[PDB]
């Protein structure tokens, strides 16, 4: 019974603090351990700036902004895509940032997502 969207603060995480560099070793692992990682709310969202991905570990998972009107409460509606190999799986708008798990760092920022659960 997971309601179709879910509002979350995203820690905000600079890129080399970051100590797991992604989720996995392929496309429908990265998305599925982020999924969890996010519903044990042990994800973080890195913003991409030029250096960022050579600094993290493929197949990246992207938030991309999903609508236009809705920022319900303050939260951006994104969902998930990810990409390997420069194959994007999932198209959206807008890229929010890069999903890391999160393992303790200290975060210089929080991001307000609704987050589509698939
Ligand atoms: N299918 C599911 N994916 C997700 C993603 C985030 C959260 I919070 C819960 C779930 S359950």
């Amino acid at each position: 019974m997971e309601k179709t969207h879910v509002q979350l603060s995203l820690p905000v995480l600079q890129v080399r603090d970051v100590l797991v560099r992604g989720f996995g070793d392929s496309v429908e692992e990265v998305l599925s351990e982020a999924r969890q990682h996010l519903k044990d709310g042990t994800c973080g969202l890195v913003e991409v700036e030029k250096g960022v991905l050579p600094q993290l570990e493929q197949p990246y998972v992207f938030i991309k902004r999903s609508d236009a009107r809705t920022a319900p409460h303050g939260h951006v509606m994104v969902e998930l895509v990810a990409e390997l190999e420069g194959i994007q799986y999932g198209r959206s708008g807008e890229t929010l940032g890069v999903l890391v798990p999160h393992v303790g760092e200290i975060p210089v920022a929080y991001r307000k997502v609704l987050l589509r659960k698939n």
